[PDB]
């Protein structure tokens, strides 16, 4: 018997680990938003994770933010914009020795979490697994991937580790994780703004191959001067090598826009330009890029943030 798995964010990756984690024996509790997604979630009868096509329930215990015991362990796993927010809705849980997982993507909420946390541990996550909603408590396995964990201030990896090893969540340790969150953010930028204003799948940027280039050019010195030679090095074929990989895909970016919700642009491409002035870096091809991408959201009603 160990620490019980708080699960905030019952999402499409928070599901995901949810139900691993609680299959595998592990104690594990989701954190509704409120008492009437509680009482919706017992009307379901727990988390429906599809797998190649077949469905399977998992009875979790859930729970509201303003009951329950102290949180020593909590899985933050919703939006970036959303993360500081749902942190502090269990602010009051947390115990001292209370660890966070946040499962975002792009940065800048990590440091805010981590900001308004100051007595817990903030560990980063970056995980590839595919996972999408398909209706309220219902999530598709959709591809595997890899989760990398660490954590900039205590680099000494936790021995719970093993723990998602039992539960089939592949994971890796890492002691310079902000070099890998760069990595997957430099090669968001340089993606997912261009799909979205071209309304083209993966595939579709091989028709731009010199502003493909120029971006990775821009985004290569911003991870040179972050301190990153090597992602900066790889970067250009890094980005060429996942564009033929997922050639038949939409982006997140563009999958968001097509549904009328908000991007994550304030923690990627935003975030990206944002480190870059703090950097004294002119990057002006990523800071038309962020214009135009701006205004393609605005056009729509969508935040541009
Ligand atoms: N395959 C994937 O889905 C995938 C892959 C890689 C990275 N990520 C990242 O994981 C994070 C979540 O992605 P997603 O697809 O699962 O989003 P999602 O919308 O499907 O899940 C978000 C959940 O958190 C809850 N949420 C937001 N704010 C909350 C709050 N203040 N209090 C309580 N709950 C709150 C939402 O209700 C929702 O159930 C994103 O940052 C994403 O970039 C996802
Ligand atoms: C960031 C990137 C390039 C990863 O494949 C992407 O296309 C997505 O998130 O959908």
């Amino acid at each position: 018997s160990h620490m019980t798995w708080h699960i905030l964010g019952a999402g499409s990756l928070g599901s995901l680990w949810a139900a691993r984690l609680g299959r595998a024996g592990l104690p594990v509790r989701l954190i509704l938003r409120d008492r009437q997604r509680l009482r919706r979630y017992q009307q379901a009868g727990g988390l429906s994770l599809v797998e190649d096509g077949q469905a399977s329930l998992y009875p979790i215990a859930a729970e509201t933010p303003d009951g329950g015991q102290p949180i020593q362990r909590l899985l933050l796993a919703c939006k970036a914009y959303d993360a500081e927010e749902a942190a502090s809705s269990v602010a009051h849980r947390l115990a001292g020795n209370a660890e966070l997982l946040l499962l975002q993507n792009g940065l800048g909420s990590q440091q805010a979490v981590a900001a308004r946390l100051p007595r817990s541990r903030c560990l980063f996550a970056s995980s590839t697994e595919g996972a999408f909603r398909d209706g309220d408590f219902r999530v598709v396995f959709a591809g595997r991937g890899h989760t990398w964990l660490g954590d900039p201030r205590d680099t000494n990896a936790p021995a719970w580790l093993t723990q998602l090893s039992q539960a089939g969540i592949p994971h890796s340790w890492s002691d310079d994780i902000l070099e890998r969150l760069w990595r997957k953010l430099a090669l968001n930028c340089a993606i997912n703004p261009l799909t979205v204003l071209h309304d083209c799948r993966n595939g579709g940027l091989r028709q731009h191959p010199e502003e493909i280039a120029a971006l990775c050019d821009e985004l290569g010195q911003l991870l040179h001067a972050s301190g990153y030679d090597a992602a900066a090095r790889s970067l250009l074929e890094d980005v060429r090598a996942v564009i033929d990989a997922t050639a038949a895909n939409y982006s997140s970016m563009h999958q968001d826009v097509t549904r009328g919700r908000r991007t994550e642009i304030g923690y990627l491409l935003g975030y990206a330009c944002q480190h870059g002035q703090r950097l004294g870096l002119p990057l002006p091809r990523l800071g038309t890029l962020l214009a135009r991408l701006q205004a393609h959201l605005r056009q729509r009603g969508l935040p541009d943030r």
